[PDB]
């Protein structure tokens, strides 16, 4: 009765990896390497308590009332200055996840081609699948998408957009280097193609500098086709659900009109709260997150080097939150997942990151949430798990 | 280029009368009867401020973290207890706007028939339009939907659901009476149809009691086909963006799953804040809400009775936030809108509340936001614009 009452969209949302992952802060028996849950030590609880009370006492009539679809104006200006655009070109979203939904709505139809990497971000796959697209993929490795494979796709297909995460890809941790960013921009400019650039990990670089985004390079070239997404989730607070999109006025208007119908506007308190927290001392805060994830990455890498047999490969990220692991072809990461849970350690099997399937032997390890010894203890429990499997 | 890069969904979100609405910060010499903005005098800023700081100090690690798609457990339980269902039958949404978006994705396809009133809630029309459905309408009256017209439509057509607002409809303020609710249910159960019941103004009744919802009647009868949408927007704070959907598990699970891809989850602070504010003294708060709006409605109606020429017709609501006004056929509400801007007063012309168009001589007035003396002044201005139009 219900199964016959649903429309086509109902058959396009079957995957439950996001919501199952979301139920990961147990109570609290789980050494979790699953879910890129930011370092809770980084949460400025006291500052947020202070700022939220003050907003509500002094600006409660704005904080509590319906508000414009585009965002809290001082947040839009803050973001405009940080990114290097005007406020009119910024839309505040209810996380970057909403932004992915909105891009799916404005650009995809049933059977529409969309290009993304294999593997790529699960939330993006989930948001886009809703529209019934044809997923076109290109492999993703340590240094970004395979551009020779892209070249071949582009001779045959015109994707509605390319979805890319040049800086520390979810789930691989891949970093697209500058000359590859440049070639990518050329290929896209030559064909007049649309890029969706998800920069959630922008500030989480372990090197001496971040690379220019595809958005910045496009902007220096005078190319209007890059839609740039950013978030305060990995930098401040996921729970607040505050992010942004930056786009050419025409693309932006479509996104604004779609967001209107999505949730009217992003909760105002949350935006005003993000602003209050960040408007002073943002750089210093950023330098600290950077310090913290570098350390957690180093702890996991050293623990893996000590605990993990050389028959299994894993990446060594230059930023972000993830180590991506590959078992020998023929071992299953879900199998591995069962055993890991029987040691009270969780990770994400790789399957869900692959839009068209495959990737059975792969898995994503997140070092974001646990401190050093929790990382060291989890990896040891994972070492015991993998060794029992390869034996 | 951009208009060539867009998909079909971009053609379907063209509408934008919520944005220019939500931009009504219009400073400050316009008296606006546009937009159902809850009375700011009702905002509990000080309780809100204290609750928020306490949440962020005591529970910041949860409030600021990624969180389950289903919602804050104690908010679900509070809702479940209020509405008379089980917690796991409650989905928390980022406004009732999100619930509508989600309902559209799971139920509607291109060329899908949906049925709603003419006129009806324009946020519903916007959310549903996105899917490219065929809108079937039924006239809305002071006693709700014309059930004779609904009977005729149902012979010819099987709508994927009926979207209705039985208690104080947006925009008419119509109240579907009990005998008409019982008949609507019979017509639906006979045919195994899905009802989406939007109950935003549930608690804003001006009489001695509220009428049972379609949802409560269905439940009494054992019929699983009503999806019930509630919101804290009209009783507490629209800005926080917290609302809920209640539905049969198969329906609800599809809603949770669509939500995963929409925003991951509703902000936890906001859900925690609403629950803290309501866990005690909710009935008493609702009684103050009711008194305030009864007062403002009576202020509105007396001013209209005093200032309005008898050739123009208007409703006398039994609750909610709106008066629906009809000009002599031949006259134009958009013209009045222009003239009313010369007399420094605003409202929402009726046109966009009509899915397939019509209602050019109709308009909606909101007594919700202005104080009683603002109401009397705004109406006297309206009365001057109207008598210029009538001469
Ligand atoms: C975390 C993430 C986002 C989604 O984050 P939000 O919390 O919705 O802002 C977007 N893209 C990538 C690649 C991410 O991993
Ligand atoms: C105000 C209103 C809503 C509530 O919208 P939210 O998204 O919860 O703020 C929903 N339906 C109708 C008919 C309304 O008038
Ligand atoms: C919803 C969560 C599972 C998503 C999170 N950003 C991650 O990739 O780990």
């Amino acid at each position: 009765s219900w199964s016959e009452a649903f429309g086509k969209g109902a058959g396009r949302i079957q995957a439950s990896t996001i919501r199952e992952l979301l139920k990961l802060t147990q109570r609290p028996g789980i050494l979790s390497f699953a879910g890129g849950l930011p370092a809770p030590e980084l949460f400025p609880k006291e500052e947020a308590a202070e700022a939220a009370a003050r907003i509500l006492r002094e600006k409660g009539e704005v904080a509590l009332q319906y508000s414009p679809t585009e965002g809290y104006a001082p947040l839009r200006a803050f973001v405009a200055e940080w990114i290097g655009v005007r406020p009119e070109e910024v839309l505040i979203t209810t996380g970057s996840q909403q932004a992915l939904d909105l891009v799916g709505k404005v650009f995809l139809d049933e059977g529409s081609p969309v290009l993304l990497e294999a593997p790529s971000y699960m939330g993006a796959i989930q948001a886009f699948r809703l529209q019934g697209p044809r997923f076109l993929t290109v492999p993703a490795g340590e240094e970004g998408p395979d551009l020779d494979a892209l070249e071949e796709v582009l001779k045959r297909e015109r994707p509605r957009f390319l979805y890319l995460i040049p800086s520390f890809q979810n789930p691989t941790g891949g970093l697209t280097p500058l000359p590859a960013r440049k070639r990518l921009l050329q290929m896209v400019m030559e064909r007049g193609l649309v890029v969706v650039e998800d920069d959630a990990y922008r500030e989480l670089y372990f090197g001496e500098a971040r690379l220019p985004s595809l958005f910045e390079l496009a902007r220096e070239a005078g190319y209007p086709g890059v839609i740039y997404l950013g978030s305060f989730s990995k930098v401040l607070s996921p729970g607040l659900r505050v992010a942004f999109a930056v786009a050419h006025p025409e693309a932006l208007q479509k996104l604004v009109q779609a967001k209107q119908g999505a949730d009217l506007h992003t909760p105002m308190l949350n935006q005003m709260l993000v602003h209050e927290l960040l408007k002073e001392g943002f750089s210093e805060r950023l330098e600290r997150v950077r310090r913290v994830y570098r350390e957690k990455a180093q702890a996991m890498l050293h623990a893996l080097d000590r605990e993990v047999p050389k028959e299994v490969r894993y990446t060594r990220p230059k930023g972000g939150m993830f180590v991506w692991m590959e078992l020998p072809k023929g071992l299953s990461a879900e199998g591995l997942f069962r055993r890991a849970l029987e040691e009270n350690v969780a990770f994400v099997p790789g399957g869900p990151f692959f839009a068209n399937g495959g990737g059975e032997n792969t898995l994503r390890l997140s070092y974001a949430t646990l401190d050093r010894e929790g990382i060291a203890e989890g990896v040891r429990r994972l070492g015991r798990a993998l060794k029992g499997l390869l034996a």
